[PDB]
């Protein structure tokens, strides 16, 4: 029962950014026989750590790993974007009580100011130099649709809206 982990945790990334997919293993692993299935199609890497460099739209997809005698892991979907601001979430679905981190991500990792996060059309939090609205203990009422607004350079921008569900 393997489980694909990511680093950054962000599973919604811009174009050209890099992400690393590690197969069920927190720190140190042994085997050299690891399988990767990008969109189902077997991959060319064997190492347990499948890196992804300059993010091309084609990288967006469904992945998974399996060992010699283990049933393939629950696929994970990676989406790549091109836009001024992208709203990133730790996980999109959560178990009541778990942690939750949302991030109003600027393009080219620039700097965003006058930030405001919104949940279900309501103003929620606000800062100058931006922040990362974080949640330790997650309530089910936290489930909703978020999006953020901010000033890049000297213009305002709105982010694509994102759904989030906290089940019990
Ligand atoms: C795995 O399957 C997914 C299908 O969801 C593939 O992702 C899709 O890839 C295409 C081509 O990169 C994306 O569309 C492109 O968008 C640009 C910009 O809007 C446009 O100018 C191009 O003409 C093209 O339409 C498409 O949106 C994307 N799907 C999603 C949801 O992001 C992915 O490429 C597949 N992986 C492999 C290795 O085939
Ligand atoms: C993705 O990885 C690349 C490679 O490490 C990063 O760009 C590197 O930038 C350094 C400058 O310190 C150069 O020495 C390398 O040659 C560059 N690598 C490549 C492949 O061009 C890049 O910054 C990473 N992406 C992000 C978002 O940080
Ligand atoms: C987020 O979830 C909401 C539902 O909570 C989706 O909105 C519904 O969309 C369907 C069809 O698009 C409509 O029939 C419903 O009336 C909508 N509900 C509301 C309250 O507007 C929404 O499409 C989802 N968005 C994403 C990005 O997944
Ligand atoms: C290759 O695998 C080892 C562990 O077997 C790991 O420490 C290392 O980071 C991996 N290298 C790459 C490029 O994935
Ligand atoms: C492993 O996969 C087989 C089918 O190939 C399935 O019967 C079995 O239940 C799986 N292992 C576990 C722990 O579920
Ligand atoms: C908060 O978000 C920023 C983005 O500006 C990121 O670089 C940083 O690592 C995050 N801080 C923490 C403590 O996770
Ligand atoms: C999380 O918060 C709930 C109340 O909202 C509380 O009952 C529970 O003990 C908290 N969990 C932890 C680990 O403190």
């Amino acid at each position: 029962k393997p489980k694909v982990s990511l680093n950054p945790p962000w599973n919604r990334i811009f174009k050209g950014e890099n992400v690393t997919l590690t197969c069920n293993g927190n720190n140190f692993f042994e085997v050299s026989s690891t399988k990767w299935f990008h969109n189902g199609s077997l991959s060319e890497e064997t190492n347990s750590s499948l890196n992804i460099v300059n993010a091309k739209f084609e990288d967006s997809g469904e992945y998974k790993c399996q060992h010699q005698q283990v049933n393939e892991s629950e696929p994970v979907y990676l989406e790549v974007f091109s836009d001024w601001l992208l709203l990133q979430a730790s996980a999109e679905v959560v178990m009541e009580g778990q942690p939750l981190f949302l991030r109003c991500h600027g393009w080219r990792n620039w700097d965003v100011y006058k930030v405001i996060y919104y949940k279900d059309g309501e103003a929620l939090k606000y800062w100058y130099e931006n922040h990362n609205i974080s949640i330790t203990n997650a309530t089910v009422e936290d489930s909703g649709t978020y999006y953020c607004t901010g000033k890049v350079w000297q213009l305002d921008y709105e982010s694509e809206p994102l759904n989030i569900t906290v089940i019990k």
